[PDB]
């Protein structure tokens, strides 16, 4: 009912007013519920909390921790320990973060109840959007949503990404009819494990229902960009399927054929229209030509995903880019209460019911620093902080690694601009390669130069999004001391050795999802890195302190390096990758 839908949106917005006005009390309540329910868990008992639930004692007694500090407990649960180690409720599965430890996905513990809080945060998005963009219940959203590979821990618990867990749960698969969660993609196309068949069937269904589409997107800008490239490579086949009403024989999955069969019908006029738009040389504005009622593009373009804004604006002819929420494997965090703001102005209001949030000011932690972490309501405007979380699933004062800046307040709840996940230097899609992983990968690769009496004088890197999929680029300046020229096969083996030493999310991107392309090494002229040092010296840097940065994001410096390239080489094949931790 239209009236019941209006009342539901009003009650969700009233909830936002209530919890942002009473933010500190909700924060205190959440911590009290976590600490009383888990009072008898081994982790709290061994730290001497003795069933105490007050914030003051919690901050004084409990250490602020990294993943590595609690990895013994996590691995014990992963290996079959069913006792109350971190949580009183049984750990239902591990949500495998894109963030890594030892080059492997971090295993974030979860409990079945956490799905309720993920659904609560999702339930706030459309009531917020509907204030600014009315009438979205009268059509469909064309979202490209994907499941990823799954594995089992040695103790039998599933280990899978948070979104794969969510789409496979009854909270999504058997969700009730909501005209605001009415998507062009049937559940069976999303839950298809074959990524090619999932993408093809979702793109075909999106085209079949094109006039009903009022918004388009994916969780990541990179994912949506990949869907547009898929249409670029497969539109003649997709239009043929529309014209004939027969689904491509390459879609062998029976659940996908059945779901597509309910949408796909012979439509030569639509096939003519799809072909006429896709055949055009320029794909500028192709989203608004095929999906003409699209109001906005809904994709995360904050953080590293901001690198995709020009590509998205090109395909959409400048439609609004909407960043709706901020979340992780360990905890769903907040919502953008200004979804029509510019990408550079996005701030996320953390919802105080999700977890107990603390903030480390940023300008090994001392006892004073740990005890004096700033509470959610006490953060200061314009100041930067590291996010620290205490969840219902066994994380106590866990450092997420995200650096946030206070942009403003919604009643007493702060609104944060996302700055960065600490130490991440390269990212194309969900891959988050840090400086240590890259350095060690380059160090493994340069061993191939040693038999040629050659060495790597200097290097840097950048995330190249000029191709789809995007790829990592390393700039190398070589020092040759021998008489045997280095052949291209050796540089190609350097490319592959780098890839083999990068983390499992990067290798998964190459092997499983095809979300990252082959890594490239670009050899630069001699004196190129000394020319970069001359820029730094002109801007105040000393010769005795300057270090060539491991990574560069600033376009004019990438252009400078790109102008000095002598030759380039690519990894000739994918690196190795298999689901789960190698240890298992
Ligand atoms: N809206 C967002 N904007 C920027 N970065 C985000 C956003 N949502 C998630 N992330 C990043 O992704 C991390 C979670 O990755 P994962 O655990 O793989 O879901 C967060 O801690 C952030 O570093
Ligand atoms: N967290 C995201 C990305 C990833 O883990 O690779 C997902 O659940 O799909």
């Amino acid at each position: 009912s239209d009236e019941s839908l209006a009342e539901k949106n009003k009650n969700k917005l009233q909830f936002i007013e209530d919890v942002t006005t009473n933010a500190d009390d909700v924060q205190r309540r959440v911590l009290e519920e976590i600490l009383s329910r888990n009072a008898d868990v081994e982790y709290l008992k061994r730290h001497g909390l003795e069933g105490r639930t007050d914030r003051e004692t919690f901050k004084h007694i409990m250490p602020v921790v990294t993943y590595e500090d609690i990895q013994p407990e996590i691995n014990r649960i992963a290996n079959g320990d069913k006792s109350q180690v971190l949580c009183s409720n049984p750990i239902s599965e591990f949500l495998t973060s894109s963030g890594t430890s030892g080059g492997e996905r971090k295993l974030m513990p979860t409990i079945e109840e956490e799905l309720d809080r993920r659904s609560l945060l999702y339930s706030l998005l459309m009531p917020v959007m509907d204030q600014f963009v009315p009438g979205l219940d009268k059509g469909k959203g064309m979202y490209f949503l994907f499941i990823k590979s799954e594995s089992k821990t040695p103790g039998g618990l599933p280990a899978r990404p948070v979104l794969t867990s969510y789409y496979k749960s009854s909270h999504f698969k058997n969700r009730p009819y909501d005209p605001y969660t009415n998507y062009t993609s049937p559940n069976q196309t999303i839950l298809c494990s074959d990524s090619y068949q999932s993408m093809y069937s979702q793109m075909l269904c999106g085209l079949c229902q094109h006039k009903e589409v009022l918004r388009v997107g994916a969780v990541f800008a990179s994912g949506f960009i990949r869907a547009i490239k898929f249409l670029e490579k497969h539109w003649p086949e997709l239009a043929r399927d529309i014209r004939t009403g027969t689904l491509s024989s390459e879609i062998t999955d029976s659940s996908v054929r059945e779901a597509v069969g309910e949408i796909l019908k012979p439509d030569p006029k639509l096939a003519d229209f799809v072909e006429s738009e896709c055949r055009k040389t320029s794909w500028q504005g192709i989203i608004t030509r095929l999906w003409p009622n699209t109001k906005y593009v809904d994709v995360i373009v904050t953080g590293t995903m901001s690198q995709y804004i020009p590509t998205l604006d090109y395909y959409s002819n400048g439609l609004p880019l909407v960043c709706t929420m901020y979340a992780s494997s360990e905890c769903y965090f907040g919502v953008n209460l200004r979804p029509l703001c510019k990408p550079s102005e996005v701030s996320y209001t953390l919802i105080p019911n999700m977890a107990y949030f603390e903030f480390l000011p940023v300008h090994a932690l001392t006892e004073k620093e740990q005890q004096e972490l700033v509470d959610l309501v006490d953060v200061k405007l314009g100041q930067e902080y590291e996010l620290v979380v205490t969840t219902y699933a066994g994380l106590y004062r866990y450092r997420v690694g995200d650096v946030l800046s206070v942009a403003g307040f919604k009643n007493n709840a702060p609104q944060f601009s996302f700055i960065c996940r600490k130490n991440v230097v390269l990212s194309i899609d969900s891959d988050k390669t840090d400086e240590v992983e890259l350095q060690n990968a380059v160090k493994n690769a340069v061993t191939h130069l040693v038999p040629f009496d050659a060495s790597l004088s200097e290097y840097t890197s950048y995330a190249d999004t000029s191709s789809i999929p995007g790829h990592y680029v390393l700039f190398w300046e070589l020092c040759l001391n021998g008489n045997t020229p280095i052949p291209p096969s050796v540089f190609e083996d350097c490319c592959l050795t780098i890839e083999e030493s990068l983390n499992s999310v990067y290798r998964q991107g190459r092997v499983s999802d095809k979300s990252i392309g082959p890594l490239e090494i670009k050899m630069v002229e001699s004196g190129t890195f000394d020319k970069l040092m001359d820029y730094a010296i002109s801007l105040g840097a000393s010769i005795n302190q300057y270090k060539t940065p491991r990574c560069v994001k600033f376009a004019p410096i990438i252009e400078l390096l790109n102008s000095r390239v002598v030759d380039s080489y690519f990894s000739p094949k994918c690196p190795k990758w298999s689901p789960g931790h190698k240890q298992w």
